[PDB]
């Protein structure tokens, strides 16, 4: 079961991404709940799964947050259950972002789920980054404003039916509650801050041991007061750090190993007892499916591919583009990769690792 | 008791200044050391003082490190005593440091003691940072080699005298042992790598909240392959990391707080009870010297003065030049300054910080 969009691509890109906010209609057709409230529930009960409660009465709210080790008393109104990266642990619905990488895959992040009684909802919110509304089962009052939390005039006021997708881009202050039980889901997107690069980039010098170039200065120049330290030399040391920062492989590395991290935990298990290159080699060769975590990042940059934070080189370029584009894959796509032993060897290690499995 | 250099100091910059290790014979003429190996020793004592003692007894070599509560059994050859900072627990030895400003101050570390019986020495050593090493009494061979710790040919090999000067740039390898009971004064000089810098600067970016601004792209390019990241994106996030860096003011700040730091513990003893800034006015205008701790670093970045690592802030520039460039201050320096009850209440809280002191 997978999903087609009905949007157009061109349009959307060039009148509304990072732009303006605006309602698809019928941008599914058909649509069929990839995972039902109950189920939903169910994720909300285990350890290592992000959700919350968020219920409103009388103008205060309440959020508890999960696991949850009961619903019994929780009412018929004013409440709503939101899951994080539901696409980590149920692949039906980590079906539902695929139609969505006409955006890159490193701009992407992970589903996240509500299901909310009529009057559910966490009130009026701004974000930074981009978002897909799905409306599911269920009927939802959403209302957008200008991109100006305090209460706002809205320029978008619609009621989101099955299908209806709903787009805003980061800034645009929305708030959305339950008319009917709904479901909503919200594939959402990230991008980095200056200050999360340059932390990071920081942590990779240091790590690596990296910069060890030392400030010197045999035209040391003259000064008034030798108390001084002159715009020359300052400007010296910025130009050796911005030189440090564009050093040609360093960054590519660095930036690769972190922009294919996940925010949210995976579902790492791996498999026992662990996989020999030569049983990675049959189980493709008779034809099973080799399989990618859900939320597992991978990314190409440049030569390199990277998972989960980690490089993955080899020189076999086609089978690398494979394992970075298809999340279910075959010897086919892999083709004469496979009867490299460095290659398989790396698979090995990468399914051991619990990154991909064969089958489920 | 001042020190009075010999030195033709465009013929040094020029010639020698991270270029050329050379002896500076007579550097000082009459050389009265600042202090004698008792009171060495008695520094070593202390808890708050870094001090090793190393010895070396046919072939291996042994570091004791301190503080030393007993120098019963020593030997009368083969080892030697060594003391960071002396200048921030010394103040004669500080003065030791007054000759060396014609190179700038933020260049200037600290101020390293030898004493060593015949025999003594730390071995064959490779440094990164210039020192200049002062012979006291006493005798010592120096070797300096080409700048290539294994053996090394020596291109300069001389016998030290009191007042003789060694003068080695970073990267030269060197040894010294004593030939008569010696002391030598190293003043050392530090300049940051590329490492430390990114790494401080991230950490002020961090601190103060700064490079919010996340990656948009509402131009987003097409790719063959979703999971790619094209050359032109990883070239914006680069451009936005370089620009936070060449940001005018902020850079300044982030500098001016990280290079008026010192490596090594200060003596800070804040006096109890605290200044008034009636106190402080009263103390200078009645004549009194206000005196800057020892090791305490002061640097002028632009209008602001910056001090231990904190920012000082005022509009009277001749009274922050006076405090940036005079270790012992009176009222005269500070000027009209004095009448400003903003600027005597700075200087209220840089001495109940300990910084400056009257007298002694």
């Amino acid at each position: 079961m997978e999903y087609q969009l009905t949007l157009n691509w061109p349009d959307f890109l060039e009148r509304h991404w990072q732009k303006r906010p605006v309602v698809l209609k019928r941008g599914f057709n058909n649509f069929i709940d990839p995972i039902s409230p109950d189920e939903l529930a169910g994720l909300a009960m285990e350890s290592e799964v992000d959700s919350r409660l968020v219920s409103h009465q009388d103008g205060k709210w309440q959020v508890s947050h999960g696991p949850f080790e009961s619903y019994d008393h929780l009412g018929e109104t004013n409440w709503s259950l939101l899951v994080q990266a539901v696409n980590h642990w149920h692949e039906p619905t980590a079906a539902l972002m695929r139609p969505f990488r006409e955006l890159p895959d490193w701009r992407i992040d992970d589903l996240m789920i509500s299901f909310s009684v009529p009057g559910g909802g966490v009130g009026p919110h701004l974000d930074q980054y981009d978002v897909f509304i799905i409306q599911g089962t269920g009927r939802r009052r959403w209302r957008v404003g200008e991109k100006l939390v305090d209460p706002f005039e809205a320029i978008i006021d619609e009621e989101l039916e099955p299908g209806d997708i709903l787009y805003i881009p980061p800034g645009f202050p929305h708030e959305g509650y339950a008319l009917e039980n709904a479901m909503n889901y919200s594939v959402g997107f990230r991008a980095p801050n200056t200050r999360e690069l340059i932390s990071g980039f920081a942590d990779y010098v240091l790590q690596r041991e990296l910069g060890g170039n030392y400030y010197s200065d045999p035209d040391v120049p003259p000064r008034a007061h030798p108390a001084d330290v002159l715009p020359q030399e300052m400007d010296k040391l910025r130009e050796m750090m911005l030189e440090l920062i564009n050093q040609p492989e360093h960054f590519k590395q660095w930036f690769g190993e972190f922009i294919s991290q996940s925010r949210h935990e995976l579902d790492i298990a791996p498999p026992e007892p662990p996989y020999q290159p030569d049983e990675i080699y049959d189980a493709l060769k008779q034809g099973e499916v080799l399989v990618r975590l859900g939320g597992l990042r991978v990314l190409r940059i440049g030569d390199d591919v990277y998972a989960n934070g980690e490089k993955i080189d080899s020189p076999h370029r086609p089978a690398l583009d494979a394992l970075a584009s298809n999340i279910a894959l075959t010897a086919e796509n892999f083709g004469d990769a496979l009867e490299d032993p460095s290659f398989l060897a790396m698979l090995a290690a990468l399914v051991n690792s619990g990154y991909w499995f064969f089958e489920g």
